[PDB]
DNA sequence: AGGCGCTCCAGGC
């Protein structure tokens, strides 16, 4: 025969102008240059795969009565082979007759049944879905796309090796890659699991736009980007992150570059290529990403911004060879990240906005912000104004590229700190989906793919595809809180996995629970587990054993944190596993499991509250799986022990349910349901132990409130935690409310402090009601006034302002930079006194005796009523 | 395009 090796990274199909061919992207060993480089393989032929269900007795299509003649498959290949293939303009095919399972949502579809497999060329015409005939009641898979089938037929589960049997060659190229390879059948394609992953080419850049004096017209002046040739993961990133980078600099028209600019780039030796048109600039940029040919190219704000800039300035500076910026071979340009996604095609597009949402939570994942929390850094910020009066000078345009090359490197360094390429892989392989999908966000498609194999392997027919709201159901139980503070040592159980648990030990799946608002019955304990339980329990030991590698001996607070992230990771899936139950839109939607699901949860709940209770304990509070106990004691060791007293009674009742210890809180506030503060105990040695405040849904965890108003109440909060007499507290409260009331209206606070974030749910655009909404206000102006444009899950930041036009509060919102550079213009003191600083003390101080609500405005000097 | 439970604010009636 003959065979090569290819390591696959990314897929893709078009369905319209080339049916039943997939493209497969990826890398090759080349020994004469002892490097990997890009290959494409081309899959073709790959056949719809139909399996038409028989009757029990054969009908007549015309009278539309049965004809007392049972069925047999020769009957149902007949008439396809006869009527249907006919009449539907099918001229070959292949078919046989298999045995499959079902347990979904079509009715009058048996759990185990015979049935007659066709295949036939992706080329010819696609059956109606709804197609019945004489011999068959229905038809499963007539839509499924050619992706879709080789990735489930061939059983490949992200990333990984693969082995080409008699490959092809190409009368012409069809890619940008090193190498290319055709294979003719997609049964000539091998998963193999014998050799180690190759490492990547990941390629990081950034841009700087700037407004056109006249015409408005975002022109690219710069570009940076840093690149590694031999980025492993499977291991940690490696150190430094990049091993080369580039620069580029344009002029936009009418200026000129500061003189001695070129020597000056001599002079200091900057790897700097000054070109002298923004096509010049954009043509240099593609022949750079054509060369390193990244497997993974990484920005901020990819998907929203840079992408669709770029393509747009490459279409009106007319730059060559746009399709460059990905590995397949095009010639018209698509616009709106779908048609971006597709623009990249072959090339996996890392966003480390997106992946930090999926991450990790911030007040805002703009760049700034990100660099701040996870590098703990400050970013420098050039207004796009300034900018212009850069090119004047030199060493002005000089900091500019400096600049760019700063955040291209923050967003790397950002990308290998959350670690995002390795959880990306590791959950592709897990869900078997594809990996430039995974980076895009979203949890259903995965659970979809996950399920998809599953439910291949153990050879049933799977649901073909279909062409914030109201709750639908019940959910968990959130008990009544005893609200107050409390002084004596608290006790909080935590069901671990408690959903994915419920599923496992009462083996919940869509085969063992009747169905068609009514809770289903729990299936009779003999029957064997199913699919959904299994897959379920393997995110549940993935997760245990991350767990268990974090219990280690004295490890890096870098790495913990890496740890901590990946099995909140494996949480999220196996929680979106339950979730996607209940998703509408959902190829495996069954509702009534999801229901069930959650009603074992209130019932376990319950159970556990009023098992406490007769122990003659005290219940303060419990949401949807936990205990809160308040011990009345002050003796710790007592206290775990009686933990983990209530942890052994409550176990004993499951088979795999298990409660335990989350933690224990040397003092509480307890406000409200879901929102409460407390310092938490962590024993070090001898029964000894620190502590460490710790707040659940407080006004001063959110982004809706600005700093000042979140800092005060921090402050209030860590005073009422403390060991001090309520007394010295109250008064300490008062000193320090009356001293910010002081501030606020001196102007010594500084401006940041007023700043209030919002996330839009919808493009500004698509606000009715818009003008007094302040965030899409700030927007609106933002977006008509310059370059860059917020949309929908973006978070704006702004300041409410004195305007000298009697408009309400939320009428007068002005971004930051409108207020510093505008003099008519200027913070509203009463807004923030009275409404955001005043709020928030009084929720807090609310079961403080001493404190008031109409005391706390006159600290803050406001008029009580 | 994982689910549902629980405040908070602007404003008009
Ligand atoms: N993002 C989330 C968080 C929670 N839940 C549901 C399912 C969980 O099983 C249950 C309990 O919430 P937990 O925070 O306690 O999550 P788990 O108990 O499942 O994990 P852990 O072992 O960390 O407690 O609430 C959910 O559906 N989605
Ligand atoms: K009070
Ligand atoms: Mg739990
Ligand atoms: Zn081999
Ligand atoms: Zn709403
Ligand atoms: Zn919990």
């Amino acid at each position: 025969e003959q065979v090569f090796h290819f390591y696959w990274l990314d897929a893709y199909e078009d369905q319209y102008n080339q049916p039943g061919v997939v493209f497969l992207f990826g890398k090759v060993w080349i020994e004469s240059a002892e490097t990997h480089v890009s290959c494409c393989v081309m899959v073709k032929n790959i056949e719809r795969t139909l399996y038409f269900l028989p009757r029990e007795m054969k009908i007549d299509l015309n009278t539309g009565k049965e004809t007392g003649t049972p069925i047999s498959m020769k009957d149902v290949y007949e008439e396809f082979d006869e009527k249907i293939a006919t009449k539907y303009k099918i001229m070959k095919f292949k078919s046989k007759p298999v045995e499959k399972n079902y347990a979904f949502e079509i009715p009058d579809v048996p759990e185990k049944s015979e049935y007659l497999e066709v295949k036939y060329s992706a080329e010819m015409p696609q059956l109606p879905q709804d197609l019945k005939g004489e011999t068959f009641s229905h038809v499963f898979g007539t839509n499924t796309s050619s992706l879709e089938l080789f990735l489930m037929n061939r059983k490949i589960k992200g990333p990984c090796w693969l082995e080409v049997k008699s490959p092809q060659l190409l009368n012409q190229p069809v890619s940008w890659c090193k190498a290319e390879a055709m294979a003719l059948k997609p049964d000539l394609v091998n998963v193999i699991k014998d050799v180690s992953p190759p490492p990547l080419v990941v390629m990081a850049f950034s841009m700087k736009t700037m407004q056109n004096a006249k015409n408005h017209q975002n022109e690219i002046i710069a570009m940076a980007a840093l690149v590694h040739h031999s980025f492993a993961l499977d291991k940690a990133a490696p150190k430094p992150p990049f091993q080369s980078h580039f620069c580029v600099v344009s002029k936009p028209k009418d200026c000129i570059f500061p003189y001695a600019f070129k020597e000056v780039i001599e002079k200091k030796n900057v790897k700097v290529e000054v070109a002298a048109t923004e096509r010049t600039l954009l043509g240099f940029f593609l022949a750079k990403v054509h060369k390193i040919d990244p497997d993974i190219i990484v920005g901020h704000n990819i998907y929203g911004f840079e992408l669709e800039v770029l393509l747009q300035r490459i279409n009106v500076c007319k730059a060559p060879h746009w399709s460059k910026i990905g590995r397949l071979k095009r010639s018209n340009m698509p616009k709106l990240g779908f048609g971006e996604r597709n623009a990249t095609c072959g090339r996996m597009i890392c966003d480390v906005e997106i992946s930090a949402k999926e991450l990790i939570r911030c007040k805002s994942y703009h760049l700034s912000e990100l660099v701040q929390q996870i590098l703990k850094t400050e970013r420098v910020v050039i207004p796009m104004e300034n900018i212009q009066n850069m090119y004047s000078e030199s060493s002005q345009l000089l900091y500019l590229l400096e600049h760019t090359w700063k955040d291209a490197k923050f967003i790397l360094q950002i990308m290998c700190e959350l670690n995002v390429l390795p959880l990306a892989l590791q959950i592709t392989n897990i869900a078997g989906n594809i990996m430039s999908r995974t980076l895009m966000g979203g949890r259903s498609e995965r659970n979809e793919f996950l399920l998809l194999h599953a439910f291949y392997e153990n050879n049933y027919i799977v649901p073909d595809k279909q062409i914030r709201k109201k709750a639908a159901y019940a959910g968990g139980l959130v008990l009544d809180p005893k609200v107050g503070f409390y002084d004596k040592f608290i006790l909080l159980l935590d069901f671990n996995s408690l959903y994915p648990s419920i599923i496992q030990e009462f083996n919940i799946c869509f085969t063992t629970v009747q169905r068609v608002e009514q809770i289903p019955e729990l299936p009779d304990p003999s029957l064997e587990m199913g699919i959904l339980p299994r897959e379920i329990r393997k995110l549940v030991e993935r997760r245990k054993q991350v767990k268990q590698l974090m219990k280690q001996q004295d490890l890096n607070p870098d790495l913990i944190l890496q740890y901590d992230i990946r099995q909140k990771a494996l949480k999220l899936t196996a929680n979106s596993m339950y979730g996607c139950l209940g998703f509408s839109y959902s190829r495996f939607y069954a509702k009534p499991l999801a229901a069930l699901v959650t009603y074992k949860g209130r019932e376990i709940l319950m159970h556990t509250k009023e098992m406490v209770q007769k122990m003659n304990l005290e219940v303060i509070y419990g949401d949807t799986d936990s205990i809160m106990i308040n011990t009345n004691s002050t003796n710790l060791e007592e206290v775990f022990k009686l933990g983990n007293k209530v942890k052994s009674e409550v176990n004993k009742l499951y088979k795999l349910l298990e409660i335990d210890i989350d933690g224990v809180f040397k003092s509480l506030l307890l406000l409200k349901k879901k929102k409460y503060a407390a310092l938490v105990v962590e024993p070090t040695s001898d029964g000894n132990y620190v502590t460490k405040q710790e707040l659940k849904g407080l006004d001063i965890v959110r982004r809706d409130w600005c700093d000042l108003a979140k800092d005060t109440g921090n402050f209030v909060i860590g005073q009422i935690l403390s060991d001090q007499s309520r007394d010295t507290i109250v008064e300490n409260i008062q000193k320090r409310l009356i001293e910010i009331g002081e501030n606020v209206l001196n102007g010594s606070v500084p401006v940041s402090q007023f700043e209030i974030n919002k996330a839009l749910t919808k493009d500004p655009q698509d606000y009715p009601d818009k003008k007094s909404l302040p965030h899409v206000h700030v927007a609106l102006w933002i977006n008509s006034q310059g370059g860059r444009k917020v949309k929908a899950g973006d978070t704006v930041s702004y300041v409410i302002c004195q305007d000298g036009s009697n408009l309400t509060a939320s009428q007068r919102a002005y971004a930051p930079e409108q207020l510093q550079k505008q003099d008519n213009l200027t913070i509203d003191t009463q807004y923030y006194l009275a409404q955001q600083i005043h709020p928030v003390v009084a929720r807090i101080c609310e079961p403080i005796d001493g404190i008031d609500a109409v005391l706390i405005a006159t600290w803050l000097g406001l008029d009580p009523t």
